[PDB]
């Protein structure tokens, strides 16, 4: 077939009841991660390829960057919950891996500070029980598939993309065939 089990995609061995219908994973710390957003805007691609209002998730893991890591991963539940992770994807990225200016929990708040995130409106984001929740959501998703790599995308809880069964000579047809992978996947 065009499609294959264990080519484009790998099918979970235990699939997640309830799961979003497309899950993104990754990290800050990430190289992969940085090309899938800076450089092939993945996420933006599967999403003008899906139906309109579908719900993607992207979600922040822990296992790169030991106690930065996971600070990331707590701010990234404040960009979620306040909505400005479109504000802060690209200087958190490039803080961390371009400039190599995030180093502390404080370098990861003037990110916000600068993207005109108020100080109070951050650190009330931050220490807030809501934002507990969102890391626990995180935490709760990649445990539900035993995540040990990012980049990663799920989609309905069954299925597992496969990147590396695909030709990446030409950046834009790469980026076109996740895509399309991902729109068939939601479509099974
Ligand atoms: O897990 C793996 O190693 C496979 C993989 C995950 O993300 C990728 C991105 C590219 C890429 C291609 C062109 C430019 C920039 C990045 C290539 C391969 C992979």
């Amino acid at each position: 077939a065009q499609y294959e089990d264990g080519k484009q995609y790998t099918t979970l061995e235990k699939p997640v009841a309830g799961a979003p219908q497309v899950l993104e994973f990754f990290s800050f710390f990430c190289p992969h991660c940085y090309q899938f957003e800076e450089v092939l805007h993945i996420s933006d691609n599967v999403k003008k390829k899906l139906p309109e209002g579908v719900k993607m998730t992207k979600y922040h893991v822990n296992f790169m960057g030991g106690d930065l890591g996971k600070d990331l991963t707590q701010a990234w539940a404040v960009a979620m919950a306040l909505g400005v992770e479109d504000k802060v994807t690209v200087p958190l990225f490039e803080g961390v891996q371009k400039t190599q200016t995030i180093r502390s929990a404080s370098d990861i708040r003037d990110v916000f500070i600068n993207a005109g995130i108020k100080g109070e409106e951050y650190d009330a984001a931050w220490n807030s029980f809501v934002v507990k929740s969102l890391v626990a959501q995180q935490e709760k998703a990649a445990a539900d598939v035993q995540l040990r790599g990012v980049p990663a995308m799920f989609v309905n809880g069954k299925y597992q993309l496969n990147p590396q069964g695909m030709d990446t000579s030409n950046m834009d047809v790469f980026v076109q065939q996740y895509a399309d992978t991902v729109k068939y996947l939601s479509e099974k």
